[PDB]
């Protein structure tokens, strides 16, 4: 059973395979009083690890660090933020102390940056047009334009047609498009019809808060989202 926010204590880490070589990685962080689940990734890549996305803070992703090495045992040389929020670059900072080298595009650093969040150290060039790509390591790395946040990525494991499509993408349980604060509502539905159209072969979509589905994730966000458009 795929871990939820009931049975990871704040603190805790859960790692659960995805597919050869690939891994979701779980963790759970109290924002505004409540206690939420929250997905990154692990891609195998030779002898080394890609992390995609750190674990919702500095405790939570030192937690993560360690069970990655108990687990898996191959280091993680490389770790790759989705956007600027904290759930994806809170903890970058012991990453960064740990040898990791961490990346995002210009636009979550600058965003991160004023935002007071911790901010990756090299920026990933290449990704600044809607529909833009680029491969890194064993990924490819996709803008599909603005959504949850302007500068959401998300992530590509062609090997193992695994989508990971971070808090651009809703669980399927999910019926609210949660934080919105800094979504572009306008574009999120024609972001996602992107998402959908360059990879059509995905066979899972690991959204970034709740459990992992099919392809149906997607359209299921994009409903999700002209729902919360149109209620307004
Ligand atoms: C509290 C979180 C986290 C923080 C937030 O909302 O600000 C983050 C630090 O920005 N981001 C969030 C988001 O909407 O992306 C929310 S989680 C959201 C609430 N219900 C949805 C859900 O399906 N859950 C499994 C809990 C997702
Ligand atoms: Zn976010
Ligand atoms: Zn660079
Ligand atoms: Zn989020």
């Amino acid at each position: 059973e795929y871990p939820t926010v009931n049975e990871i204590p704040v603190g805790e880490v859960r790692l659960y395979q995805i597919a050869d070589g690939v891994w979701s990685h779980i963790a759970t962080q109290s924002f505004d009083g409540a206690v939420y689940p929250s997905n990154g990734l692990i891609v195998r890549d030779g002898d080394e690890l890609l992390l995609i996305d750190t674990a919702w803070g500095a405790k939570n992703t030192a937690a993560l660090l360690a069970e990655i090495e108990k687990q898996i045992g191959l280091p993680v040389t490389r770790a790759v933020s989705t956007h600027f929020h904290d759930d994806r670059v809170g903890g970058v900072d012991v990453l960064r102390a740990a040898g990791v080298a961490t990346y995002a595009s210009p636009s979550t650093r600058r965003l991160a940056e004023a935002e007071g969040n911790e901010i990756p150290t090299h920026s990933l060039e290449g990704l600044s047009s809607s529909g833009d790509a680029v491969r890194f390591g064993p990924v490819e790395l996709f803008y599909p334009g603005a959504a949850h946040s302007t500068d959401n990525l998300v992530v590509y494991v062609p090997s193992a047609n695994v989508l990971y499509g971070g808090c651009a993408v809703h669980e399927l349980s999910s019926t609210s498009a949660g934080n919105v604060a800094d979504a572009d509502l306008a574009e999120w539905p024609t972001s996602v019809e992107r998402i959908q159209k360059h990879y059509p072969e995905a066979e899972v979509v690991i959204p970034g808060h709740g459990l992992p589905g099919g392809l149906d994730l997607l359209q299921h966000t994009a409903n999700v989202v002209k729902a919360h458009k149109n209620r307004s």
